[PDB]
């Protein structure tokens, strides 16, 4: 996260860490057994990591849990990063409470203006690299479809949105992928993508996961 600040440990409870020897994308634990998360973060030996603020440090709020299945959405294509959405089942379920909890789905779609919050250890900097310790949280607005389109021509699909800020300096980055845009307490996107982090009129591209509840459902009724 470009240009945000720092959370507090353990008020985004439904963040999560993907660790494979270390951390390397966001998630979001939708309930005590499942995480939402980008497809372009799938790779096999996920553990994930819960109630952790310094993603380095045992601080005594942590779950681990390894993945027992990931499941890519059927459609993501990873060259447009369409449908850039998974979902991971933990191999027990996560103890929840206060500092670990899941975040709701999305019953609407959020629309363009609403306020969001977005999380994640990624990069801080937009140029050159400073993985922060502790997890980074940046409030941004969901930008018009428009504007979105507008600032990644030919690049939108109506299953991603634009988040953030059009003038450039706070943008999620590189490893808050994965991770939420959670906005009126609803999960409403995933980081996913955007041309380098926190640049002019390049803002960050979410996975709209209202388009995906349905999915999320059914899947998680039958894994
Ligand atoms: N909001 C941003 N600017 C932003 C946020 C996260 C981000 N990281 N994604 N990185 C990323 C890495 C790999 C893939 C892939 N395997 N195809 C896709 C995306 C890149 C940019
Ligand atoms: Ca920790």
């Amino acid at each position: 996260i470009v240009g945000g600040y720092t959370c507090g440990a353990n008020t985004v409870p439904y963040q999560v860490s993907l660790n494979s020897g270390y951390h390397f994308c966001g998630g979001s634990l939708i309930n005590s057994q499942w995480v939402v998360s980008a497809a372009h973060c799938y790779k096999s030996g996920i553990q994930v990591r819960l109630g952790e603020d310094n993603i380095n440090v045992v601080e005594g709020n942590e779950q681990f849990i390894s993945a027992s299945k990931s499941i890519v959405h059927p459609s993501y294509n990873s060259n447009t990063l369409n449908n850039d959405i998974m979902l991971i089942k933990l191999k027990s379920a996560a103890s929840l409470n206060s500092r670990v909890a899941s975040i709701s789905l999305p019953t609407s779609c959020a629309s363009a203006g609403t306020q969001c919050l977005i999380s994640g250890w990624g990069n801080t900097k937009s140029s050159g690299t400073s993985y922060p310790d502790v997890l980074k949280c940046l409030k941004a607005p969901i930008l018009s479809d428009s504007s979105c389109k507008s600032a990644y021509p030919g690049q939108i699909t109506s299953n991603m949105f634009c988040a953030g800020y059009l003038e450039g300096g706070k943008d999620s980055c590189q490893g808050d992928s994965g991770g939420p845009v959670v906005c009126s307490g609803k999960l409403q996107g995933i980081v996913s993508w955007g041309s380098g982090c926190a640049q002019k009129n390049k803002p960050g591209v979410y996975t709209k996961v209202c388009n995906y509840v349905s999915w999320i459902k059914q899947t998680i009724a039958s894994n």
